[PDB]
């Protein structure tokens, strides 16, 4: 037997804003939060935009001297964690704090600090190197830096899974859980990845759409026209909580985490199967976890990156999956607005997902203008729609083939 | 209900050798493979030596071709999970290939392939990125390019939780056992951070060794002369699985993984505290996990890294969990010989953990001259002692406070 999980805390940075009810409000107006990128010379980059986070106060949460020692990718992680333990009311004790634990991860991490110190290090060689590097640069320092200031004494780790990072954080945060190993875990994942290399190492290998001319129109997902993902940056995280933990302080409950589905297409490095067999056993996988017919579905978050092969995939999963009820289920990509935030992007469409649940709303896919070829499920083209959702899907599509599936359900 | 988790397989690259036994050779015998490095120019650096993996041959797993597309961590982390499947004699088929999952991970992962990048990118431009760089650089890409080859299409993801990745690595795998996510996982870290950016990263906190003129002394657990950790590169993997399911094939069993703990130091972001607080917490978390009276361990694989403040908090950790008993076991760091694998070094040392079970000998800590202020316990000092081992624990600590403790016993 298992103990059931909630979401009583989310937190969020975004292109569409510095908090969840103001992303959010861009979500459902269907806003884009894709613009040419600003400070960075990106004159000889095939790319030239992306989702920034604007106008972000890092001294809202921090000292500057601590956000000095930081790259902006913890910073981002550390503003949605504190974002969503002060949303979700949790009071820390020597009594609870070891049953607390931090599962904050990234696809990639401080390359935006890697690439500031590699211009210290072969101009003027290794001594102008910063202390505060390494520890400013590794993934797990956002589990390890928000451990710290919070007090936090339970589970402290981080996955880093591409572009899965955020579902997998948030899945495998609720099985922490489940299975009594803690009360609360503040989950999710962070991206900042608008540097040289970034853009750059995705532009070499031309995943990225080049659509200079309309950034707001570049991420278009099953749309004919769409041309590879929008990079963009920011951070999802939610306090997970055990059921009666979170029923006993009297906790605003969001939704209850009722599935988590993982799976490995073992195909391609960077390329889903076009058939999708990778994400509709990932799929699956997640509503058998939660106990649920595939009937019971009302809404999927999709990856939908605006990629070629990767929307079509993953229309062919969902029509495997759910058969005669694919069309029931409405199925939007926010990726259409948000862009693609890497390993923070199953975070912040984890807390999308919820949303929808809280309101009856499918967030729109924007600019999806002309449907392609097989694109004829409820994709929920330019408005948003009102609508009965009991369960919603989120489901993130990885590097390596790396799946991964959360089930939210509405709580009372 | 919670299955039992057996280690079927083992693999690894060490500055000692090229796979296990060849790696245990030269553990046993209390032979160093720490030496300058030569795949560099280290003249402005404070620190010019390290573990290197000697005489790699990366064509004994992949094609060239690949094999030039892949850094260093992921080479590494394919060679050791090739020998531990192999050494398992596990068949992949469709009837077992959605049960089977890979969790290899990594610190830093590509860094060279990263400083490589950077090296064209600020010489040259963004047009001379590699097009293999993001998949070829990612942490999560051992778990994705294992899964590929071998077609694994079970739960697939890595951790990255700096000097504790391998021990977390690990135990979570078997944790996906455990609950029934997989009957099998591939799990453990690699490592190869022995670049400028690393190097120098590592020189800018004053963490390393500078006992330049005797590479070979300068990793010396617990020895009052200790001047920080030794630099190491390469990869452990183990193949975990369910008890039942390798009866039921006639597996070979070296051991049973029967616990598994986590905390949170919550102290300080690269500094472990003096009492060794949160290692304790994590030892207790462990044993109990493991359902023991603390008296049963015989043997414990510290981290034992070779920094001033980290030894001495093992001391109080492993007092204050054991009491009197502390005085009966015997604890050695084997990084006294191999160097600090960072992200593997939980990896090598798990398979180091579940030899000396094999074999009733624990391991020794080597350049032990002069003992410090309070390492007044059996550390093995000098030479390997042979001696009744029934159950083993394998620590690993890490930047963020981030704590693993994996607990094996003997399986008849
Ligand atoms: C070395 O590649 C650069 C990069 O941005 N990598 C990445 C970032 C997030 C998710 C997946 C990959
Ligand atoms: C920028 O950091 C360089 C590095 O090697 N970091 C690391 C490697 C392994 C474990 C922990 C940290």
């Amino acid at each position: 037997s298992r103990r059931r999980v909630v979401i009583t805390g989310m937190g969020m940075l975004s292109p569409l804003g510095l908090d969840v009810p103001s992303s959010w409000e861009g979500i459902l107006a269907g806003r884009s939060g894709i613009a040419p990128i600003e400070h960075m010379d990106l004159s000889a980059y095939s790319t030239r935009f992306g989702g920034s986070v604007k106008g972000f106060n890092v001294e809202e949460y921090l000292s500057a001297k601590e956000a000095r020692k930081l790259d902006l990718f913890i910073q981002y992680g550390l503003a949605a964690s504190f974002q969503a333990v002060r949303d979700s009311g949790l009071e820390v004790t020597d009594a609870n704090r070891e049953r607390i634990g931090v599962s904050m991860g990234s696809g990639i991490g401080g390359l935006t600090n890697i690439e500031n110190n590699c211009r210290s290090l072969f101009e003027q060689g290794p001594r102008r190197i910063s202390p505060f590097f390494v520890p400013g640069s590794i993934i797990n320092m956002v589990s390890g830096f928000l451990s710290i200031h919070l007090g936090l004494q339970g589970p402290n780790y981080a996955l880093t899974t591409a572009q899965t990072t955020g579902t997998h954080s948030i899945g495998m945060a609720a099985r922490n859980i489940a299975y009594g190993e803690a009360d609360v875990m503040v989950a999710g994942g962070s991206e900042m990845a608008a540097c040289g290399l970034g853009l750059g190492g995705f532009g070499a290998a031309r995943a990225l759409s080049t659509r200079n001319d309309e950034p707001t129109r570049a991420s278009r997902p099953w749309d004919r026209d769409r041309d590879g993902f929008v990079l963009s940056d920011g951070s999802g995280a939610l306090v997970l909580e055990e059921l009666e933990h979170a029923r006993a302080r009297g906790a605003r409950i969001y939704a209850e985490l009722v599935g988590f589905g993982m799976s490995g297409d073992a195909f391609h490095m960077t390329a889903p199967p076009e058939d999708g067999a990778g994400a509709a056993r990932c799929m699956k996988n997640a509503l058998r976890d939660a106990g649920l017919d595939p009937r019971q579905v009302d809404y999927i978050n999709a990856h939908g990156t605006s990629t070629p092969a990767g929307d079509i995939a993953e229309i062919a999963a969902v029509k495997s999956v759910f058969g005669e009820h694919a069309h029931a289920l409405s199925m939007s990509s926010t990726k259409s607005m948000t862009g693609h935030l890497l390993g923070a992007a199953g975070a912040v469409e984890a807390i999308f997902s919820v949303l929808a649940l809280r309101d009856q709303v499918a967030p729109p896919t924007i600019n999806l203008d002309n449907p392609d070829e097989g694109c004829d499920l409820d994709l929920v083209a330019h408005e948003a729609k009102p609508r009965k959702i009991d369960v919603a899907l989120s489901n993130s599509f990885g590097f390596g083939g790396t799946n991964g599936t959360l089930v939210f359900r509405r709580f009372a």
